[PDB]
């Protein structure tokens, strides 16, 4: 009953063919493709569920996904999880008008959360080392539970006010062993309230992003999302057929959350989004948006033109921008450690970042043309602190070889004076 | 009739062999090699025409070429076109004495040229924004034709003289939308006479260059040529057995345009 051809077509078919160098064909091939599941790739059919099935099988088997051609139509709000490498260089995703899903790139089970009643937090709160400039937590000297992990901690002391809401103590750092922290605490804290620990990978994973088609104008809050991930390298990615106007929408492309020790590469956006409201006034929209990251490098990013700032950061540590082409480098919640902008071309927005660290600039060019915007200059200088956080920057600013081009004439017409070099103030002291 | 052995060896094939993780072998392999066309790779035969045929097949199917060993002897002046990634790390090319060909790495219809009589050019020449330090071409504010492209434009005003020949106004920049330029003009121009626009890829291609053997000493004007290309990464490449003297010759290795 079992005849050749029927056996070859089945799962145990590649192990029956031998190679000249040794082994079998099955031994050589160890990855999965979209074509392995017969997914329609001409854009004529919704394949949201088919891609969902493919990712589930790959995660169970722990294999990589490789696909270098085809165009796929997706709709709804799916959540595709990926636990390993993903290569989609050459693939175009055609998003529907109501699409609100996202790829979920995460490092399986790498995160542990400790509450205020955990023994770890109580041991820390009962010992010293919680002063300014401290680099050792004395409660973890004789413990190994948190060894070799990235820590995202929160405290109980109020630091500043934003929009009338109190913000509390926090710190992002790395612990090697016996309580030693890579980055020293800048301010003291009375008690710790929560700890998030992320374990680094034992392997490097590669993400090759596809091309996203925005013809129907989706407005999701992030199409590519990285959560609880370490030791990854992101390359490629682009946007196509972006609409000129985005009335009453706030599109976000890439979002990061609880990531450490990674580097990004040549993402290309032909021009940023231009989102307005019913009164034809600019609203927020980000190409990149991250929260709670540490030890990150961004290289050869391309998003330059009119519109809102394309970068939004919050509560990060040791961020570096090298050889980028962006219209703004921004940080809402203050950073800690250092913030480096090297060999980068900047747009009319400049740099808006409150911080508890040092800012470094080297060989940076700023273009001040803002003709498309009528007025609408939120901060009156080129290098600014956040006016919605009080306008503070508890650190120094060091600039080398800065070049200024343009005039920003549209702002001068409304206000009567040109922009300032450095500005630091608050919109409302209450 | 239609035996299994004959069926397996044809274009039908790996599609009939299944993988343990799912799908077929055909679904996993999506590239081409020089061994796929039985090209002699010991330097004992000229294979200039054989390499040309392989590049034609890959361009039609939109596949990548990958070869990691062998030495090939080439001669003449062929123009091998490549529209996708090319991986020749570990391959040696033996160039004949009179070899004058090159590899052509292109982008497959990414360039548009506008002359002085085109409507786009006349729109720019009728408006302002052509002054020194200008970063916006006011004649393209309401146009979307050149959005998201690299522009290589030329002018009509003489800037300087070299060897008795006048050189004219020029600038290279990028246009995002509604006339905004990434790099400002350093000098004003009375009129613009030609614009070349290049569209960036929606993908990243990789080029891994081979090793070139210059034992016979060819003097062609560029063995690796890149024309009208964007978003690529070039890696590797080397020269071996270069002669110590090159009397009455001027060799060029890599050229970009």
């Amino acid at each position: 009953s079992k005849a050749l051809g029927v056996l070859l077509a089945g799962p145990s078919g590649a192990e029956r063919v031998g190679l000249k160098q040794g082994g079998t064909v099955q031994d050589a091939i160890n990855w999965l493709t979209f074509d392995s599941f017969d997914i329609v790739k001409d854009g004529s059919k919704d394949v949201t569920a088919d891609i969902m099935a493919a990712c589930v099988v790959a995660n169970d088997l722990g294999l990589d996904i490789k696909q270098n051609d085809g165009t796929y139509l997706v709709s709804g709000n799916p959540v595709w999880p990926v636990y390993n490498s993903l290569d989609l260089n050459g693939v175009t995703l055609k998003l529907a008008a109501g699409f609100t899903g996202y790829f979920a790139l995460t490092q399986k089970d790498s995160t542990t959360v400790y509450g205020p009643t955990s023994p770890i937090v109580q041991a820390i709160n009962a010992a010293g080392g919680r002063t300014a400039g401290s680099g050792v937590l004395e409660g973890l000297v004789n413990s190994t539970e948190l060894n070799g992990k990235f820590l995202f901690m929160e405290g109980a002391d109020v630091l500043y006010y934003s929009r009338g809401t109190a913000k509390y103590w926090w710190t992002n750092t790395y612990l090697s062993n016996r309580g030693k922290l890579s980055d020293n605490l800048k301010y003291g804290v009375s008690a710790i309230t929560k700890i998030t620990a992320v374990t680094p990978r034992t392997k490097i994973v590669y993400y090759r992003l596809p091309n996203l088609d925005f013809g129907n104008g989706p407005a999701n809050n992030g199409v590519i999302r990285v959560l609880n991930n370490t030791r990854f390298i992101m390359q490629g990615g682009s946007i196509s057929n972006r609409p000129l106007k985005d009335v009453s929408k706030s599109p976000v492309i890439i979002s990061l959350n609880y990531c450490a020790a990674f580097k990004a590469y040549d993402f290309f956006d032909p021009y940023p989004a231009f989102a307005v409201d019913s009164n034809n006034s600019l609203v927020y929209s980000y190409t990149l948006n991250f929260n709670d990251i540490a030890d990150a490098v961004f290289e050869n990013f391309n998003s330059q033109g009119y519109g809102w700032g394309v970068v939004g950061g919050q509560r990060s540590t040791n961020i570096t921008y090298r050889d980028c082409n962006l219209n703004r480098v921004d940080m809402h919640n203050p950073y800690m450690g250092y913030l480096k902008v090297l060999d980068t071309r900047l747009g009319t927005w400049g740099i808006n970042a409150s911080g508890m660290g040092d800012m470094y600039l080297e060989r940076v060019t700023v273009d001040l043309d803002d003709s498309a915007h009528g007025g609408h200059r939120e901060h009156e200088g080129i290098i600014n602190a956040r006016g919605d956080f009080g306008g503070f920057h508890d650190g120094g600013l060091y600039i080398k070889d800065l070049t200024i081009v343009g005039e920003a004439s549209a702002f001068e017409a409304t206000s009567g004076h040109p922009v300032a070099l450095v500005s630091a103030y608050s919109f409302n002291a209450s």
